[PDB]
C-alpha cells in the first residue's frame, strides 16, 4: 500500500502554535467537567507583541493519567489540520514545553447559545432576539459543520450548548474533544462516558456507530432546540426504555411553534431513520440560503 490517509494525529505538533506560558495570566472558570477545566485567559503579546488578548484555555485534571494527556495533544493536532474557519472556536496556540498541556482557543464572550437563548427568551419578537437571528444562527452552524464535514471530521457532540456567541452575532461551533477523522473509514466508539441520548441519532445508541450523518441529525435536533428558544428535547420523555422503543419506532418531535415549514422540513430529513436519506451540511447550506434570500 503506498497511498495512504495520512492521520491528523500521526504528524508532529507544530511549533507555530508554541506561546510562552509565563505569558497567560488566567481569570474566571469558564466552564468545568471531568476532562478538566477551560478558564479565561490574558495573553500577552499572543497576536500583537505589547497587546493583551483575552482567549480561553483549555486544560486538563491535575490527576490526569498518561492516556488522557496524548488525548490533548490529539485533538491540538486535529485543530491544526482542521484549519481556521470563522464559526468554529480557532486555535490561537498551545504550551506544550514540560508542563501541563495548555490550548489556547477564541473566546467568546457571550457564552453558550443555549442559555443565550433562555435569558432572551422572555423578551423574544418574531437589542431583541428576532426571528432573524435564528435563521442567521442555522445558517452559521451548517457552515460550520459543512467545513468540518469538508475535512472528514465529525463532531459526535453537535448541540446548542457547545455553540458559542461573540461579538456580531457571530456562532462559533467549540469542544472538539470527541472530533474525529474519519478519512480511512465511519466510527465506532468503545469506551465508558455519559452520552447525550436525546441528540444521539438511532444507529449511534444502538450500534455506537458515527458517521457524517449521525451529526446531520444531532444538526436537526440543535434546530429544534434553537427554534424552541432553548427547551429541552422531546419535553416530558425521560430517556428510558419507552424513549428508545419510540425513536427506533419513528416518534419524532413536532415543531416548534416559531420554527418556519422550511426549517421544520430540514429537520424531519435530518432524522430520517435511513441515514443516506438524510441531507449533507453542504444541502443543508445551499437550502437555508434560498430561505434567507426570501425577506
Amino acid at each position: 500500500n503506498n497511498y495512504s490517509y495520512i492521520d491528523p494525529t500521526q504528524l508532529p505538533y507544530d511549533h507555530k502554535w508554541e506561546f510562552p506560558r509565563n505569558r497567560l495570566s488566567f481569570g474566571k472558570t469558564l466552564g468545568a467537567g471531568a476532562f478538566g477545566k477551560v478558564v479565561e485567559a490574558t495573553a500577552q503579546g499572543l497576536i500583537k507583541s505589547d497587546a493583551a488578548m483575552t482567549v480561553a484555555v483549555k486544560m486538563l485534571k491535575p490527576s490526569a493519567h498518561s492516556t488522557e494527556r496524548e488525548a490533548l495533544m490529539s485533538e491540538l493536532k486535529v485543530l491544526s489540520y482542521l484549519g481556521n474557519h470563522e464559526n468554529i472556536v480557532n486555535l490561537l496556540g498551545a504550551c506544550t514545553h514540560g508542563g501541563p498541556t495548555l490550548v489556547i482557543t477564541e473566546y467568546c464572550c457571550y457564552g453558550d447559545l443555549l442559555n443565550f437563548l433562555r435569558r432572551k427568551r422572555d423578551e423574544f419578537v418574531p437589542d431583541f432576539l428576532t426571528l432573524e437571528h435564528l435563521l442567521s444562527f442555522s445558517y452559521q452552524v451548517a457552515k460550520g459543520m459543512a467545513f468540518l464535514a469538508s475535512k472528514n471530521c465529525i463532531h459526535r457532540d453537535l448541540a446548542a450548548r457547545n455553540i458559542l456567541l461573540t461579538h456580531g452575532n457571530i456562532t462559533k461551533i467549540c469542544d472538539f474533544g470527541l472530533a474525529r477523522d474519519i478519512k480511512n473509514d465511519n466510527y465506532v466508539d468503545k469506551g465508558n462516558a455519559r452520552l447525550p441520548v436525546k441528540w444521539m441519532a438511532p444507529e449511534s445508541i444502538f450500534n455506537s456507530v458515527y458517521t457524517f450523518e449521525s451529526d446531520v441529525w444531532s444538526y436537526g435536533i440543535f434546530l429544534w432546540e434553537l427554534f424552541s428558544l432553548g427547551s429541552s428535547p422531546y419535553p416530558g420523555m425521560p430517556v428510558d426504555s419507552k424513549f428508545y422503543k419510540m425513536i427506533k419506532e419513528g416518534f419524532r418531535m413536532s415543531s416548534p411553534e416559531y420554527a418556519p415549514a422550511e426549517m421544520y422540513d430540514i429537520m424531519k430529513t435530518c432524522w430520517d431513520a435511513d441515514p443516506d436519506k438524510r441531507p449533507t451540511f453542504k444541502q443543508i447550506v445551499q437550502d437555508i440560503e434560498k430561505q434567507i434570500s426570501e425577506s
